[PDB]
């Protein structure tokens, strides 16, 4: 699934980056720890709001 990244995690993602990551990796751990979260049209639009 593609993710936002919020944050580095070394080896898959910097903060900042969209891309694609598994599915369990996403689900259990980036979005459970806040280091990232679901690339939706919804989450980008919002995020860039609140990096403005
Ligand atoms: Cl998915
Ligand atoms: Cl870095
Ligand atoms: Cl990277
Ligand atoms: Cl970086
Ligand atoms: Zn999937
Ligand atoms: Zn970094
Ligand atoms: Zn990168
Ligand atoms: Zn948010």
């Amino acid at each position: 699934m593609k993710v936002i990244f919020l944050k580095d995690v070394k080896g898959k993602g910097k903060k900042g980056e969209i891309k694609n990551v598994a599915d369990g990796y996403a689900n259990n751990f980036l979005f459970k720890q806040x280091l990232a979260i679901e690339a939706t049209p919804a989450n980008l639009k919002a995020l860039e709001a609140q990096k403005q």
